[PDB]
């Protein structure tokens, strides 16, 4: 009977043993409420402390998730491959969503440990931390892991552009639960002074926005930002009023007064709100974080150059083939791409991102030239690879590299990595590289357990080894802020600085390199702004 | 007493032994006239057959060179390094120029009729002669006949009024006349008229490339070697002849109403003054040179290339690593580096000189700056110097030559491409430089077997001798058969170049075969730059 006393009462979890002998059992407390239910009047309001419970709360099962709908159309390119490919299994977790969803789960190994807090996210529309089991890395690394479910969708990110609905409510739930962890993880044997928060995809964007938030001050010390950033085109919504008014239109309270319209939208059922389709601009988001002046006073890059996040230890990275779905729709059975298709895709990308400025033709020709392998011009498979690389560099690699440059500007510890490995399975085509979300199983130690319903890949021994080393780096950074100390591998991960640009090649043979795709990074960072107004 | 009978009479040469024992002696006939003296009235006229002589003509010494002046200002970038650096020794050869300067020199080895090479010298279309180069080494080693000729140069060689008064291209006409002479008379020396190749370096390579595009050159030669030159370079053909011609006429005060009367007045003047006049053309352009006349060059060179004139010739061509050395030497600090301000200044100046302030110049300048910046080592000045060299080297030499090669092997005509990645060590060139303009000529003519000379004081090692032997073997093999690999084997095979494989040979102390020599920059200059502006 694993029991823990907290500032709000006692709760009992369950001790679960891992299938493999080598790692010992972990004690998991499932569904701990961190805030008062955001229901009724609390809707579209900052979270508030949860009420106390007198007895001993049973924490063994999974509370209902926040209102979300996977069948509703969402930007497919954003969601991780293991999510869309296994939507069927996703349905088992996502069934029975409820508005009262502000809960978290804890996994504790059997002095004080670091505390990892993982923020999930698919598209700011769906997702839950209920998917992932934090047991395995907790057991191997001897770290306390927490998973969290926060308000999502309209209830989580609706904004009216004013005091009627400031928005950014998901971030508020995250800081509220981070405060909960800071105040109460010492009860579980954790180290409040050693707290790190990490996420993949959109969750990484949430974390990166948190390090730029004044409200996040003092709660956490380190962070990991995986395959995400606050500078991406789909990170922060710059036109909230338009989509908010569109939603208000569809549900039938469009009124002139924003306060009256939100008092309307409090009455409607959450099922109606989620079931709506609102299609934003391609490679943009409809409902998400907005520049409110309180949580995010200004544009992300502004807060970056100002120097808020220089006091945190940050490790971040990208994957080689993130933008798989940018090209999956056009690939022929010959595993190649025709020149007409290449031109069509590049032109469409320019149209979507840059919205027809002056000098568009020069930019289009420059992009076509820069991502064409002139040593193998005629080859279609190389065309497919470069068409992947275009989206992968522009959407993921460049913002993350800019982030790293802005962090280590004054010598603050920073680490950069590129994931060059992935499982083999049927969820993804064989010709693909490591796409979006394929690093997730390794960091959470799926290879130690083997194939599961969410990750049915055929795992080999090399998969287990790479899972071990990557999770070891993660835990070492959590404990010391150094991926190399105190536990050694049985290669040293050097620090990243703006002139050396030292990064870690993670793969079957990990190593140290420099200037990760520096040419394309500089092309996007420097040359592209000059061509157009 | 080496004597030879020709269609015009008998001549006496001299037998000379090479300093190295292994190579045999060669017989040289110096100053064989291939045309009538172009003096007075025949000035600014096409060449005419040389009058015949009854007796035996002495062919022992070097005739006077064509009227030219090394002291007068000339584009320094165009001239080869061994020329400008050893201008002092060049002065000894260049002394006492004369207008009676249509002569050639033959060097013959001592089985069967032998292939014939004709070397077209050239520094800048202003200067130079075939006298400084002694082909005895190449003749002895390769067992081939070598000819070095003198053609009209400067004002007398390329004056053009844009009309029938002065069509120009008289130097091209001179080399056509000499090619006709050797074609008709080399069999007397034991050569093979069906196997003749013409080759040149720098400007001479541009002359050869223009000749292969000329209708007047059909049937005289079969192969050609174009080294570090092209007909597509910015200084190959003068597109503004009338402006500089009128400038010269104004300078000498021969300005009258009728252009025919003007060229008559130029005929009346002394030869030296026409040389001494300073007429500085646009930077990286030429003042006096070949023009689009409609007779020798009917149209623009690329038009003749795409039309298919030169597909009947076997072509081998190549470039060097650091041709554009002079483009950066003026700005290099004693630390062997370049400041970012210097880099920006030089790049902007290059854009100004070449493209002349078009619409969208600002965007193109930034694109060019980005493309030639090593973003893996941005702050390093030495790599900045290397990239500043490579910019000029690619734009002026590599891109036109690669375009030429692509236009030749389009329908499968045999083509060969090479890149020279080696050079001697010497004081004429700074130690940090790669093979610059004119560092390949010593090896093809095999000076390393002799050792250091007045014109190449380089400190030759054994590797120099070996590489020189290999390259002259390749050259001679191509001349004999049209195959660099046949019949004499190296003691690597040079594959053919085609637009799809782009196979080339890496000539150096480590020879090998590669593909797509700097394909990225070649495509950048060939494709993106035209679209960048207008």
């Amino acid at each position: 009977a694993p029991t823990v006393n907290t500032h709000f009462g006692k709760l009992r979890g369950a001790r679960v043993p891992l299938p493999s002998e080598i790692l010992g059992p972990v004690d998991q407390y499932l569904g701990v409420p961190y805030a008062a239910p955001p229901i009724g009047e609390k809707r579209f309001l900052p979270p508030e402390p949860p009420p106390s419970w007198s007895g001993i709360r049973n924490a063994t099962h999974f509370p209902p998730v926040c209102p979300q709908n996977i069948h509703t159309a969402v930007p497919e390119v954003m969601l991780p491959v293991w999510f869309t490919a296994n939507l069927d299994i996703v349905a088992t977790y996502i069934q029975e969503p409820n508005e009262d969803c502000l809960y978290l789960n804890v996994y504790v190994p059997t002095g004080a440990k670091p505390v990892m807090v993982y923020i999930h996210g698919g598209s700011y529309m769906e997702g839950t931390g209920n998917m992932i089991d934090g047991s395995i890395l907790a057991s191997y690394g001897n770290v306390i892991v927490i998973t969290l479910n926060y308000r999502v969708g309209v209830l989580g990110f609706l904004s009216t552009g004013d005091q009627a609905a400031k928005g950014n409510y998901g971030l508020l739930d995250q800081i509220q639960a981070l405060r909960w962890v800071s105040e109460n993880i010492a009860f579980f044997g954790g180290d409040p002074r050693r707290i790190t928060v990490f996420g993949s995809g959109i969750g990484a964007s949430c974390v990166s926005l948190l390090t730029l938030s004044h409200h996040s001050e003092g709660l956490f010390q380190r962070a990991i930002i995986q395959s995400g950033s606050a500078l991406s085109s789909w990170a922060v919504n710059y036109q909230p009023v338009k989509y908010t008014s569109l939603l208000a239109d569809k549900v039938g309270c469009n009124v002139l007064d924003t306060v009256d319209m939100v008092d309307c939208l409090r009455q409607k059922s959450a099922k109606e709100l989620v079931e709506q389709d609102i299609q934003p601009a391609r490679y943009h988001v409809a409902f998400g974080p907005v520049i409110d002046g309180d949580v995010i006073p200004d544009d992300p890059e502004i807060l970056m150059e100002q120097g808020e996040f220089l006091n945190y230890d940050i490790m971040l990275g990208v994957n080689q083939g993130e933008g798989l779905k940018f090209v999956e729709g056009v690939v022929d059975p010959e595993d190649g791409v025709s020149g007409t298709d290449f031109d069509y895709s590049v032109s469409n990308f320019v149209d979507n991102l840059y919205g027809y400025p002056e000098g568009k033709d020069t930019l289009r020709e420059t992009i076509k030239f820069m991502y064409t392998d002139w040593a193998d011009r005629d080859n279609p498979e190389t065309r497919r690879k470069t068409l992947v690389a275009l989206f992968t560099d522009h959407q993921w690699v460049e913002p993350s590299v800019v982030t790293a440059d802005l962090h280590a500007r004054y010598g603050s510890p920073t680490y950069f990595y590129a994931f060059y490995h992935h499982c083999q399975s049927l969820m993804k085509p064989a010709w693909s590289d490591a796409a979006h979300g394929d690093e997730v199983p390794y960091v959470f130690g799926v290879p130690m357990v083997g194939p599961t319903d969410l990750f049915p890949c055929n795992f080999s021994k090399n998969d287990v080894m790479l899972s071990a080393v990557v999770m070891t780096y993660w835990t070492n950074f959590a404990k010391t802020g150094d991926p190399n100390k105190p536990v050694p591998q049985d290669v040293a991960w050097s620090k990243y600085n703006p002139r050396d640009q030292l990064y870690l090649h993670i793969g079957l043979k990990p190593r140290v390199r420099d200037h990760y795709r520096a040419t394309k990074v500089a092309f996007w960072k420097h040359l592209v702004p000059h061509l157009y107004n």
